[PDB]
């Protein structure tokens, strides 16, 4: 399975995320980029549906604040780091 999770400290607002993969990452209320399947925890399995969309969104960022693993985070989006 595939876990993805948005690292907010690095995050600065690009936005690319947002409008690859809709149904995976969304905003804050300081915009800060967050994943909206299981709280930007890390833990939800990526639907497979979904998988091309998170991959998009995992190139497309700039700041390389997407991360994508496949074992939970956990919270810690700097688990694999
Ligand atoms: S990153 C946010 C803080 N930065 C700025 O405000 C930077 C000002 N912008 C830039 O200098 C360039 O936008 C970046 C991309 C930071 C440096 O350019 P890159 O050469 O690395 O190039 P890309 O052009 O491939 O980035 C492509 C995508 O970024 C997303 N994107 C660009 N500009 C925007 C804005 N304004 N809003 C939302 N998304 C934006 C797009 O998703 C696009 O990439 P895809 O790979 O097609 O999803
Ligand atoms: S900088 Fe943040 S807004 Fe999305 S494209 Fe990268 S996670």
């Amino acid at each position: 399975p595939k876990y993805t999770i948005v690292d907010k400290e690095t995050c600065i607002a690009c936005g690319a995320c947002g409008a690859a993969a809709p149904d995976i990452y969304d905003y804050d209320e300081d915009g800060i980029a967050y994943v909206t399947l299981d709280d930007n925890q890390g833990i939800v399995e990526v639907p497979d549906i979904l998988i091309d969309d998170m991959m998009d969104a995992f190139e497309g960022c700039p700041t390389d604040s997407i991360k994508v693993a496949d074992e939970p985070f956990d919270g810690d989006p700097n688990k694999f780091e």
